[PDB]
């Protein structure tokens, strides 16, 4: 069996580490819950509640940092850094690693489409081998959403690109992750096809509990050069402007989901991973 979860991420997984050397000032909580760039608790905490309740928080070691990337506030390779350093440069065996990074590099927005998609695909690739090379035995690969749906695209007429960017994305990294599959079949290889599955929640929002799908929870005003970036994004919210009720919005500002799309996302996760047999206890 499996007794923790390690998730390297961006603004969609931290659990409130930025928000923490930030001073508890970015993301602004409220209308942000606690630090997550959310109105509530992000997926892989749900997900590590419901396998160990009454202290879940003791078995999640959650390295992601919001405005992370690849080489960007922060790169996936100091996140598998920090953890080899507290390790002895010993990834754990009976640990689960997850591993969903890329959305902040392409909502920037650069000016290199195809070097952007390279580099990105190839700094995941790159960490996944250091983990296996360090005795990773199980990991978890999650894809992009249709980057084309955030209200960011849908505000700057951004579309093509960040639709362009999510599905060349998915495709490299699906390749990606084959390679890995028919080299290590002694590593435990998971999967979550995040595009499909926000593309069906999409279709069916209104049975999902949503609302809405283009607007935003929170308000906030940025311009072209300051406005390169999610966190600049998220450091321009007016909290006086944020709506008190937002069950309905997909979207709690301009590219993070709300609450509601995160337990969406756990609960999908949760079934993914029963479905492939995979224990937690201990």
């Amino acid at each position: 069996p499996l007794n923790n979860i390690v998730v390297f991420g961006d603004s969609l997984s931290d659990n409130g580490n930025l928000y923490e050397y930030m001073k508890h000032q970015l993301p602004q909580s409220p209308p942000y819950f606690e630090g997550r760039f959310s109105n509530g608790p992000v997926w892989i905490e749900r997900l590590a509640a419901s396998y160990f309740p009454n202290d879940p928080n003791s078995h999640l070691l959650d390295y992601a940092f919001g405005g992370a990337g690849v080489s960007v506030f922060f790169t996936l390779r100091r996140e598998v850094n920090s953890y080899l350093l507290a390790h002895q440069d010993k990834a754990s065996p009976d640990s689960l690693f997850v591993i969903w990074i890329g959305a902040n590099n392409y909502l920037g927005m650069p000016v290199e489409v195809e070097e952007t998609l390279k580099n990105v695909n190839r700094g995941i690739a790159d960490s996944i081998q250091r983990l296996v090379d360090k005795g990773a035995k199980h990991i978890l690969v999650l894809n992009l959403p249709d980057l084309g749906r955030t209200p960011a695209a849908l505000e700057f007429g951004s579309v093509e690109e960040m639709t362009y960017f999510s599905a060349q994305h998915n495709n490299a990294l699906s390749n990606t992750v084959d390679y890995f599959k028919k080299t290590y079949p002694e590593v435990e290889w998971l999967f979550f096809d995040t595009g499909s599955h926000f593309d069906h929640v999409i279709e069916h929002a209104s049975e999902y509990g949503f609302t809405n799908i283009t607007g935003t929870c929170s308000f906030s005003i940025v311009d072209e050069i300051t406005k390169n970036s999610v966190l600049k994004m998220v450091a321009s919210v007016k909290p006086e402007l944020t709506e008190s009720a937002c069950d309905g919005y997909l979207f709690f500002d301009l590219v993070h989901p709300t609450a509601l799309a995160h337990k969406i996302m756990a609960e999908k996760a949760r079934l993914m991973l029963d479905e492939a047999g995979v224990e937690f206890a201990e």
